[PDB]
């Protein structure tokens, strides 16, 4: 059975709730493992305390830059940006988790939670998971975004980890 991980989301320090995600380890094991391990913190670094630095309504919430917190950072557990594993899965609707990148084969630790069907990403971003519970929280987050992705409040991952 695919692994499930969670983020506890806070806004300006106040709890919003828990979002959980299924990671598609059966289709993209390398990409799923990277996100999984960054969520547990088992390698000694990861997503806990990091923020969503760009939110674009009708498109996505972007996070994962736990090193510079502004989209210029992030790193994978593999010690280098890593290759696009495959494009088996498509961007079929809201709740899809897909990798952010700076072009082919530049995956690090940044990701999008898609808040719509984002078919314009197909074949360029690796889909590796989906929201399981907590979609209404993602909808609430989207409301703090604006043009170009500027957020009006600090949205953070207060805690994160792996469920049974």
């Amino acid at each position: 059975v695919n692994p499930t991980v969670f983020f506890d989301i806070a806004v300006d320090g106040e709890p919003l709730g828990r979002v959980s995600f299924e990671l598609f380890a059966d289709k993209v094991p390398k990409t799923a493992e990277n996100f999984r391990a960054l969520s547990t913190g088992e390698k000694g670094f990861g997503y806990k305390g990091s923020c969503f630095h760009r939110i674009i309504p009708g498109f996505m919430c972007q996070g994962g830059d736990f090193t510079r917190h502004n989209g210029t950072g992030g790193k994978s557990i593999y010690g280098e940006k890593f290759e696009d594993e495959n494009f088996i899965l498509k961007h079929t609707g809201p709740g899809i988790l897909t990798m952010a990148n700076a072009g082919p084969n530049t995956n690090g630790s940044q990701f999008f939670i898609c808040t719509a069907k984002t078919e314009w990403l197909d074949g360029k971003h690796v889909v590796f998971g989906k929201v399981k519970e907590g979609m209404n929280i993602v909808e609430a987050m989207e409301r703090f975004g604006s043009r170009n992705g500027k957020t009006s409040k600090k949205i953070t991952i207060a805690d994160c980890g792996q469920l049974e």
